[PDB]
DNA sequence: ATGATGACGCT
DNA sequence: AGCGTCAT
């Protein structure tokens, strides 16, 4: 149990768009649409780096980070669209405001948080609230779910997978008490029936399809949303984690796929989500930490509050050029023209973002990589007082001069990072 | 060695 | 403040 608190407080939805870059450049061309088709940064080193891989290329084995004529070994016919350039550089403008047009749309039906270029979380608990105020106890059609898996279902007593689609969740609509508006089984389904209308809407008015995650909190909604892609939405229950935690393997859970996740399969020796759950709190926080520990106790039973912050805009505006091998900058006069054309795209983006949002940035951060991946190497910072283009270039080069142990410029940068932050309004 | 981003934690 | 981790 009556004390002992199960995470079902809240809907939390996580909407992420089907291969995001492939999907802005299909609809701008149409003779791209339903093909296999990827989307290269640059063109001249192996035939540029695939960023982006529409399904149809996937099922030739086709991936992100391979390189283009690779790509090409395994799918002869691949189509390949390329990233826009300016100043020298990969321009993301068309997929940031692409972006926009999908955040806009998801911020109709509740507050997002914006998580990434492609996907946002949204908290649809006084949503669901109020769908269940009106529809006054009446049944939820499996007519209403037309894209919904319901994770862990069919259980017990067909071949196609849409037949198994409809199955389970037939199953899981026969279950369902409605006539408790407190069951968190019940919010959740309402909960996917807005979701549907949301990628609905996001389909119809931008043509764009996503896949979409409904639980309760957003580490199982982001999972829940990778578990049936593309084009689909799953809904997982707290009932059914027992189950699904018990063969998924720790690196798949948000914050685990890196350096702690492998310290906790090393330590510990073990595989699986599920096994967490036969350590004890005190166990976990001595192992990785107080937080981590008691992030991980809960996690390992469904459990997780952090919360869905209200936030549609990033909060810092970059520009990045890699010079990686026998590119790297080795001259002062190469590194000063490179940041200024850096300096050039920011400026562009920054007095944009004023003039739309109504707030300016006051700290230019300045960020390089050395050659041989020498500690970014080097971070440093200095007022942005001006949407100026040559004195933001002019203040990097001066932060980072120092660094030269050297006309020439040693060792040669693989990297060079300009970020506008710490935004005042207006 | 996708190269281009973005959020947050630690000290 | 500057570096590290984790992710799209
Ligand atoms: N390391 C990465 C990963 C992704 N992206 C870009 C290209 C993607 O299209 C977009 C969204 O990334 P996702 O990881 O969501 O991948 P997709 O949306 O392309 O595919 P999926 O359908 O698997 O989400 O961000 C990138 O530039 N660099
Ligand atoms: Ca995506
Ligand atoms: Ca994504």
């Amino acid at each position: 149990g009556p004390h002992m608190a199960t995470g079902q407080d809240r809907v939390v939805a996580l909407v992420d768009m089907d291969c995001f870059f492939v999907q802005v450049e299909q609809r701008q061309n149409p003779h791209l649409r339903n093909k296999p088709c990827a989307v290269v940064a640059y063109k001249s080193w192996k035939g540029g780096g695939i960023i982006a891989v529409s399904y149809e290329a996937r099922a030739f084995g086709v991936t992100a980070s391979m390189w283009a004529d690779d790509a090409k070994k395994l799918c002869p016919d691949l189509l390949l669209a390329q990233v826009r350039e300016s100043r020298g550089k990969a321009n993301l403008t068309k997929y940031r405001e692409a972006s926009v047009e999908v955040m806009e749309i998801m911020s109709r039906f509740a507050v997002i948080e914006r998580a990434s270029i492609d996907e946002a979380y949204v908290d649809l608990t006084s949503a669901v609230q109020e769908r269940l105020q009106k529809l006054q106890g009446q049944p939820i059609s499996a007519d209403l779910l037309p894209s919904t898996y319901i994770e862990g279902l069919p259980q017990g007593p067909t071949v196609q997978k849409e037949g198994m689609r409809k199955q389970g969740l037939f199953q899981w609509l026969d279950s369902l008490q409605i006539d408790n508006l407190t069951s968190p089984d019940l919010q959740l389904t309402v909960g996917a029936v807005i979701v549907e209308e949301m990628r609905a809407a996001i389909e119809r008015e931008t043509g764009f399809q996503c896949s979409a995650g409904i639980s309760h909190n957003k580490v199982l909604a982001k999972l829940a949303c990778g578990l049936n892609k593309p084009n689909r939405q799953t809904l997982v229950s707290h009932g059914s984690v027992p189950q699904l935690f018990s063969q998924m393997p720790i690196r798949k859970i948000r914050s685990l796929g890196g350096k702690l996740g492998a310290s906790v399969i090393e330590i510990l020796g073990i595989e699986y989500m599920g096994e967490l759950t036969q350590f004890t709190e005190s166990q976990l926080q001595s192992h990785f930490g107080e937080k981590n520990g008691s992030w991980l106790y809960a996690m390992c039973r469904g459990i997780e509050h952090d919360p869905v912050k209200p936030r549609q805009l990033p909060k810092t505006i970059g520009c990045s050029k890699n010079f990686p091998g026998k590119t790297a900058l080795a001259t002062r006069e190469q590194v000063q023209w490179w940041l200024l054309q850096l300096a050039q795209e920011l400026e562009e983006r920054l007095t944009k973002d004023r003039n739309d949002n109504d707030r300016v940035a006051t700290q230019l951060v300045v960020s390089i990589r050395v050659q041989g991946d020498k500690r970014s190497s080097l971070r440093r910072c200095c007022a942005l007082t001006r949407y100026d283009a040559h004195k933001m270039s002019h203040d990097a080069f001066t932060v980072i001069k120092n660094c030269n142990t050297s006309t020439e410029w040693s060792p040669p940068l693989t990297m060079l990072f300009l970020c506008a932050t710490k935004f005042s309004a207006s």
